[PDB]
């Protein structure tokens, strides 16, 4: 039970250990400072602006597959309840990784089969 | 992750700040009186009757794009939980708004990119 | 009967013997925003309304709401008036106006025998 | 330039002499006091009301073929402007029949094929 | 179980009372004289003349929303069996009004619910 | 309210008078004496056999719009129960016309519109 | 092979060695309102049939039957004939003209060997 | 031969027995005394008002499946004419059951195989 | 003329002479005492339970065109009331075959074409 | 708000006040003692069992508008928690009606319009 | 391994035992000594004539769902060889059944399950 | 102006000369004195009888690609007329060859392209 | 259980016997000699030549119905497997007729109805 | 509220008591020892890899109706919380069965119908 | 060069090496004892019963992927000939394996490419 | 009557003689010794592997037409029983083409056409 | 990167940074059978392939093998190319050629600092 929304290029993927949510996320051409990042009980929120490349009045476009849009945003609802204070975030190459650790709670318990 | 409901032409807008909803609501020909607004957790609710255009018995109406219902109402799902107690609300010009500060446990705390 | 210009604007038109009332929805507009002017059989009503201000904390999540700014319409009435006599009041969003039909457009009876 | 419009079954005819234009209407059910009828320029009025059937609580409608509304009109506008004050119309049989003169402004002349 | 079945626009009601059935007809332009009606067990018949709208050779149908022909007819199968020599029938405005008392043997008889 | 039902191309007319039906049957290349006609109530039936084109063995048939069945048949249902015993008919260049007299119990009485 | 005319009348048409009998459905005409020539290839026929008389007490409640009071047929035959020699019967509704090949038409055997 | 026809949500069912019918009708939310029911011949007539789901002006209806009609009717040709004065009829439980003995006239008889 | 209606596979003709109706009925798997015939009127009633082809628990069924319903029934309304009392009818090789006479009033009586 | 859920022909409505939900249930040829009836929270409960029309082995359904299960259900998820222990219910007529007060943390509270 | 195929309405069924195979055919209205039915290796053929409905010249068939052909037949590939010389087969009631014994070879032996 | 007409399968060609015209036609299984093969002008009939294959009544057809029609015939219209007198004919192995010498009339003369 | 397939027009037909199978082929324009025949088991091999038809170089081929290919050829597999060496064959009119023995392992053997 | 969701083929089924939830779930050719399941609050998951089948470098598949994935799971949300720690589970014949009693704060009270 | 047939879900693969077949069969939920094999020739049959989940009548089936029927099986035929009396078999974890040696008079030999 | 199967890209062609069948098998790009070939009755089998463009990790493949898989087989259902032994076979130039005479039962015996 | 000519033939092209391989399917072909030249980007290869040779008492009956016996490809590499040096082989029905590429062809490092 997840839910993705907002607006702007943004490829996420989830990953849920026994004890975790790992969310990566796409932001090419992002500053590292330009990107908020909080959350709280079962729900993560992504910031970011991206400026636009920056043409002189000599050079035109002649050819774009590259998004427009300066803000961008993702608001994720997980599948468990996390920690928001135990919550790390590294951001190399232009990749947003977020570690969620699960809360007490949400941690499931095994079941044994006789 | 929103949900509206009810009945009527009510044209809803929505924005959320870090510690707060605001919602707006178009309600032309109404009356400030007229209007009922209550909340609780998550959930807003917004009641409305417009009495309808009063034609002496002369006139005839050749041309209407105006909507007839007399009850209008809305039920809206916000993204947080809510203080009900500290809303406010304004109603100027066809136009409702309400803020409604978020309850503490639905406030986000930030996550640092290390 | 002809409506034409910019912008979400509800129009009602009702007719009298003597008279054009019309109606028009104009919410978050400002009395002092609105142009009204009109002649012979064809009345204009022009408006500007600003939009919605947000804070830069502040996000749009979710907007049913129609965002242009200048809106307007001309409306070509089933009679000539006189514009000199129309009135018009603004309230709760709602626009009224009131346009008494000129003598030349006014209809006389006849009779079934 | 012939434009009907208005509400209501009500079959009409248009019948153009030199000097004049005769309308027909259909007006089945309607008592001749309850029928206003106007006239300027080039424009005919033509406003009337039928009470439904009368049913008795006893009785019940098991099958109808007859249109239920009770306000109905018609606005007309004709080829040619007329002179109202000489307009004669009568009533018979569910049939109002209007005679309206032409303003002899709208009364066309000859033109001799040599 | 009713059944309808002619030639030419003619509008009609069928209204069931506990002893009786009328019959509405709409027939503008017609002439009292010129509407034949006959009934037996359970069948109605009427039959209508309409001439049609006579026009002066100065004068043209520039446009018409009424039918044309002149012979118009329809036979109608009721849910009852009548008694025709009980039948009576008034005229007025474009409007025929039948009134056919039942035959005995199609009186409904009550049931108790115990 | 009426139901034609049989084999065979044979085409049907039916009149209604006040106090008789005529019924007229196109029966090309029949012969009078190959017609059977019998009735009763409210059901005509009419049975026939046409022989089919008779070719010699040199002669061969290049093209026919001409129905092959030797059996044909007609059962109709009248609008009205009849007098079998006062029915004549009659057989003239390929058409039969049957006169049937309407019963006493259907033939329909007047009502007067007042 | 070709018909052409107006209205209903089923033709048909059979070929011996040596003529063309033609066949033809006209019930409800009278002997005497057929007219029938030929030439060459050709052949006309044309026919009256009156309506249905009613009397003003009767009403027509159903009808399968055509109403056209004039019609025709022209037929071009798969062979020229001898007009002068064609014979012709009318029985109940059922017209049949008798046509003998011309000469010219008459084909000849030829030999399997 | 077996005609439903009227107004309203009223699901029927037929039973045939040697010697009667019964007819089954469901009227969920209908009055005992709110309910007609008269036969003759071959036809049983159901005639029943429901009045609508009462709301206080705090309430609102939010959702509903249910028929909002107060009218509801029901003419019903049955299989064989039958005995009106001995028709009996019970109503528990929003179910209507009635039992119409057989006419002796439509009381089949039997055929032996030999 | 005709109305078959019930449930099951149960091919049915029909023959019509001066003097009587035939009926035919495929019942292949029958057996004559599980056969109810019944008439009266017009309307005719053949009853059957047919049992199913039986499976010892080694056995299964790999293939059938075979209907599987038990209750097999038909009502059949005739183009004539008949004389039930003088009705006669046989059963062999899985056909059933009903002799039933006309009643007087039923039969067609000749007409001459003069 | 809202999701129902279940086996079987059972119309619903839903009714809001401030303090209360009402559900509202269609149940004909059910009996109050067939009838379970539980909640929790935000969630009722529905079950219910009707038996079948009861035929003879003389009797065959001939027509039939009325659903054949047994067993029927609903599970409803309604927009305010609730007071089980203080919710009443009454059957009356096949209709169920549920009477569900709503818990103080689901009550909205006003927000005045300055 | 399971063809048919031939001329007529000939319903089969197919079944298995460990050690033969049934056949049972729908053949109402044909007569015992009508049918030849011969077998070998794994293909069964049956072939039958049934005589058409007899009618007098007073009587038409008026309606018909039954089939006219007079020759039907059916040709059997069976999914195992068979034993001709041992084949029984009885014909009651429009139903042919053929018992057909397995051959040694085709019998199928079994499969422990360790 | 190459026109083919007639009934029954049989595949003509038709080969042209300056002097001549070739016809070719199959006429699989026919007798050579079942053909009748005439001409004149620009027209050539073929007529032949096949007799159907013979089955002795232990033999049944369980596959046919082969036509069954028993007269079979073509008229066939050439590209000129041609000397009926002088025309020849040979038939081996189903196949028929005419040849037909051009009228002089009909026998194209050269022109030189200078 | 039978198979055709191979190249060219060659139209085929299949009659079984009690004892033999007899295959019928079209060859028309075929030389007997240039026909090759042979067969085992279950299956038939039919090949031929048929040479095209030879134009002089003044001639055109200006119509054509008739197929060109000069290889043509069947493999027929038939429903029971025959005595080769049994096998006739006469080849009259451009018709093969082939007459196959069956084997006695493909005999068929009836089976009494009791 | 029942959301399944993830990889594999694996046919669910679920079943509610009072107080409990039963889960089935289909793991033909899956180890007890492969499986790992465990659950918390109102989501249960299962995951278990299956080898695929194993063949010697002889052996070829020819044919095969079976998934080919070795990694298969499920997510589900059921309708009330559950005991985890009480929940037991057994795994025979490819059949997974799990039994997970309800909380307390999920089981429905009842209510009287008074 | 495969036929399955039979009735309800199981899926099969089937391996063939050099000198055998292997069977596999999904039959989850089913009793080792419950499971019938044979085979002969190129044909094994597999039959099996699965009883129904059992449910206490508190308990309600309220989700289901799970087949029903209770009679499953599957007659398959393979590409060889095959040892019956060599043939074993194992059925663990819901999965039966069939192992089929090949007869001899199936096995395949190598050809050399010089 | 042929069947061919497997898996890969393999252009297969087949040639029939007298007394022989050879098969012709496209195989470029794999090795005489990666072939394997095996024959019994009337099936013959090529297994073969071809392993695939080797590149070094300098070059890409930026444009393939060519079939990647590195398995490739084919079983082929021939028209003849064979005799495997006197089977003969070469591989030239990517072809691989097999001979592989006839058993004598399998060879086709002439019929003489009288 | 065009390829166009008659008759079926797979082609699959390789790129190094210093060459171009060309592979190319023509199972059925004699290596004396084949041509093959080339110049600036574009490779030319045609073959010739017998027919399936059999005598008159055999019959083709079925065959996935096309039965033209002429066919060839153009090719148009994305680079040009050094014939001279150009190698090739043919075995088992498999050509494949190598190409090195033009010095004007190959391209050159760009440092990303």
């Amino acid at each position: 039970g997840i839910q993705i929304s907002g607006k702007g290029f943004m490829p996420i993927s989830i990953i849920e250990g026994d004890q975790h949510i790992k969310v990566i996320a796409w932001l090419p051409g992002v500053n590292k400072e330009d990107i908020i990042l909080n959350a709280v009980g079962d729900t993560l929120e992504i910031r970011a602006k991206r400026s636009p490349l920056m043409i002189t009045e000599s050079e035109r476009i002649i050819y774009s597959e590259i998004p427009e849009e300066e803000e961008i945003y993702r608001t994720i609802k997980l599948p468990a309840t996390v920690k928001e204070e135990n919550a790390s975030a590294k951001f190399e190459n232009g990749v947003l990784s977020v570690i969620l650790p699960k809360a007490e709670s949400s941690i499931k318990k095994g079941i044994n089969i006789e």
